[PDB]
């Protein structure tokens, strides 16, 4: 019959049946997936840097190239993006399973003098992952197939819903976000990116962070952000200077300057088209053709501009469940330094129902059960109005002093009427094809906040129907109400009981008795942002362990480097596996330790500078994000696990508003009455007017909002909204229904 092996044969991936533009187009049209009429792009051409960025000429002589490549050519082209899929039928050895690890674990199991099926399970589990899975970037057929599935989440079973058509308003959503994502203040949003680098006659840097290794996007396919820094800033400068000019000229009287705007947006279409990057991961072999995650790689200028709004506000908002009463947020949670122990105490407390949120994740305890819930592809559910609501939130509570806008009408117009259209329901480039993106793109700079807002809406609706149990028809009905798909990934009955038993049943190991473990210590697999709980007798608290399935999945298929440094990367690999949770699993632990030891001894004898290589190991590791800015060595001992886990007081919260401690229930109940305050103030009205008026009438929209605010003493919001609606129509600057400024700029982006 059939041949069985201890060590799997090298897998040969199947042939990609869509590796051609003719076949891809055929498949998309077949499934009624929209293909756009292709727009072209001016060829990139060399230009002297000191002529485009004169106010940054000082940083060249005391940096970046002297010439910039700009999309300004006479001859045009249609852009092409052809990602390289690894591994493949032709080239199958890109990402081998860790056979050395498997052999070591088998070797050590054989040395143990008897029995022990509990040790053998480690071998069984690693072997099962090596067989079932493969690491790499899948296939075109998989990418395409994934695309068809989001067109389904967005337009099929439960089509996306504009939340404003459901009764929500910008302000009502913001007040939910006051609870679920509290934000503090960051220089005002009034400058082009060039003026975000100041010289004191030292230099001050106010520009967001971006990884120099990621792809630049349009118009620089095949180039990194690191190779296009000057260009990225140049294009953002140009774009914003043009927009402010347009807003300064206004509506030409009578609608003349309406062909300036369409001209500009059409010329900047490429700012709304992401590269469809195949996301590398541990996929199931059986679904190599039907499942490949995609990353929508934003054009680098679109990314710079959007994150100039989001980053400074979010990068100094460490506000969550740990440091604000009633806050459900897990934003910037870290399980080390007593982190996890504190969440477990939160679970253990008798209060229920209660909720936690992080982007597209909702954790609920109800009737002594723990429920982990995911939004079914968050991004795909997102509409433009969801994102403009996120923008409205960030500006009114991040970019405002008391209610006074700390932003231009230029930046206001970009935020409310351009950025959602660039990045939600726009387009993407795969092979040579320009095709629709349904929902928000997986890669963009507002992903976290847009998803977080989506989950916030789910929670609001959960509160509104008296907090039903998550596995009930009642809870399920929320998806119809909101057009937001979700599922239960996992639930755990008798959650408190199980968490309490961890204390009773903890086994000797590095964190209980300070010894090398003979036996695995029990856990509760919470999947709390990927973390489990276990009990440390040495510290007397709960400590994190990586979720067991994730851990063995990672062990099975290491990520690539993608002379001498190969042994050094193995030290990182194996020690980090231990550090994140391998320490709690006996065979995994020792095998990783032995293999790391052999790589270390090989390097010491060759005089390799290991200490220097590992100085910033966090960047070299798939787990590093959890260890960022802790300045800890890679060693894994009793002392290091203890030091990593030693409780540290949570840093104080940073809120730009008086701290709201009522909890989400109260704000939900107050809000269903349709009567609430304008907690946003003037900038709230400014942004309303900006959203509700034609794009080129933005300056007038603000002035009209300033007159209404001057009109008193804001109190009731709904009244305030309706009076401002009358003022906009009387000046004839308000746009017609179903022809909002947002819709206009979207249409002009797929003009051509």
């Amino acid at each position: 019959d059939v041949e069985e092996l201890l060590i799997p044969k090298v897998w040969v991936p199947p042939e990609d049946p869509l590796a051609s533009p003719s076949r891809l187009a055929k498949f998309l049209r077949e499934n009624g997936y929209k293909v756009l009429q292709p727009r072209s792009l001016p060829e990139n051409e060399e230009y002297e840097t000191d002529q485009i960025l004169p106010d940054l000429a000082w940083m060249r002589q005391i940096v970046l190239k002297p010439t910039l490549s700009l999309p300004i050519g006479d001859q045009e082209y249609f852009p092409k993006y052809y990602p390289t899929h690894r591994p493949s039928k032709e080239k199958p050895n890109a990402y081998p399973p860790d056979i050395a690890l498997l052999k070591q674990m088998i070797y050590l199991f054989l040395q143990v003098p008897e029995a022990n099926e509990g040790l053998k399970d480690e071998v069984t589990l690693l072997t099962q992952n090596i067989r079932d899975k493969a690491y790499g970037s899948g296939t075109y057929m998989g990418q395409a197939n994934r695309l068809v599935a989001m067109k389904e989440v967005a337009t099929g079973r439960n089509p996306n819903k504009d939340p404003l058509k459901l009764g929500y308003t910008f302000e009502s959503i913001a007040q939910l976000l006051d609870i679920t994502l509290p934000v503090g203040p960051p220089v005002p949003l009034t400058r082009v990116p060039s003026r975000m680098l100041v010289l004191t006659g030292e230099v001050e840097d106010y520009l967001p962070k971006i990884n120099l290794k990621s792809s630049s996007g349009l118009p620089y396919v095949g180039r990194t952000k690191g190779e296009t820094i000057g260009e990225m800033i140049a294009i953002s400068n140009q774009f914003l200077r043009e927009l402010s000019t347009l807003l300064k000229q206004g509506a030409g009287t009578k609608g003349s300057n309406k062909k300036k705007l369409l001209s500009m947006l059409s010329d900047y279409w490429y700012l709304s088209c992401g590269l469809l990057f195949p996301k590398a991961e541990r996929y199931d072999k059986s679904t190599w053709l039907t499942k490949t995650r995609n990353i929508w790689s934003a054009p680098s200028p679109t990314h710079l501009m959007i994150s100039m709004i989001t980053w400074p506000v979010m990068s100094n908002s460490p506000n969550n469940v740990l440091n604000i009463e009633g806050c459900p947020s897990l934003y910037k949670f870290n399980p080390f330094r007593g982190g996890l122990n504190r969440i477990v105490e939160w679970i253990l407390a008798p209060e229920e129902p209660k909720a936690l949120v992080y982007a597209d994740n909702i954790y609920i305890v109800h009737s002594n059960t723990w429920y982990s819930i995911d939004l079914e592809k968050g991004e795909a559910n997102c509409t433009r109005q969801h994102m403009q609501a996120a923008m409205y939130y960030i500006l009114t509570r991040g970019w405002s002093d008391n209610g006074d806008p700390m932003f231009n009408q230029t930046w206001a117009t970009f935020a409310m009427n351009i950025a959602p259209a660039l990045v939600v329901d726009s387009s993407c480039l795969i092979m040579n094809l320009q095709i629709k993106t349904y929902g928000q793109g997986s890669g963009n700079a507002a992903t976290f906040i847009n998803n977080h807002l989506l989950s916030t809406l789910v929670l609001d609706q959960w509160n509104l129907m008296r907090q039903p149990r998550p596995d009930s028809e009642e809870f399920k009905s929320i998806e119809d109400k909101l057009g937001i798909n979700f599922k239960i990934e996992r639930s755990i009955d008798d959650i408190r009981g199980k968490l309490r038993q961890l204390v009773l049943l903890a086994q000797p190991g590095y964190l209980s008795g300070g010894v090398e473990p003979e036996q695995s210590s029990p856990t509760v697999e919470l999947d709390l942002l990927g973390w489990s709980a276990t009990y440390s007798k040495d510290l007397g608290i709960y400590v994190p362990v990586l979720d067991k399935e994730r851990l063995f999945c990672s062990a099975a298929y290491p990520k690539g480097v993608e002379v001498g440094i190969e042994q050094a990367y193995k030290v990182v690999r194996y020690e980090a596996l231990r550090l994140v949770g391998g320490w709690n699993y006996p065979l995994l632990n020792k095998a990783c330790k032995n293999n790391a030891g052999a790589a270390r001894r090989h390097l010491e004898a060759k005089g390799f500078p290991l200490d220097e290589f590992l100085a910033e190991w966090s960047e070299l590791s798939e787990f590093g994000e959890a260890f960022e800015g802790f300045n800890i060595k890679l060693t894994v001992t009793s002392e290091s696990l203890a030091e990593l886990n030693k409780p540290v007081p949570p840093k104080p919260p940073n809120v730009n508003r008086p701290v709201n401690t009522g909890g989400l229930k109260a704000v939900s109940n107050a809000l269903k009455t349709g009567r609430y305050r304008n907690e946003a103030g003037l900038s709230g009205l400014v942004l309303l007017a900006t959203a509700r008026s034609r794009l080129q009438d933005a300056v007038k929209a603000k002035a009209e909002a300033e007159k209404l605010h001057k009109s008193k003493p804001d109190a009731d919001w709904f009244e305030r909204s309706e009076t401002l609606s009358d003022l906009l129509e009387k000046a004839d600057i308000a746009s017609k229904v179903a022809h909002s400024a947002l819709v206009e700029t979207s249409d002009a982006l797929e003009a051509v």
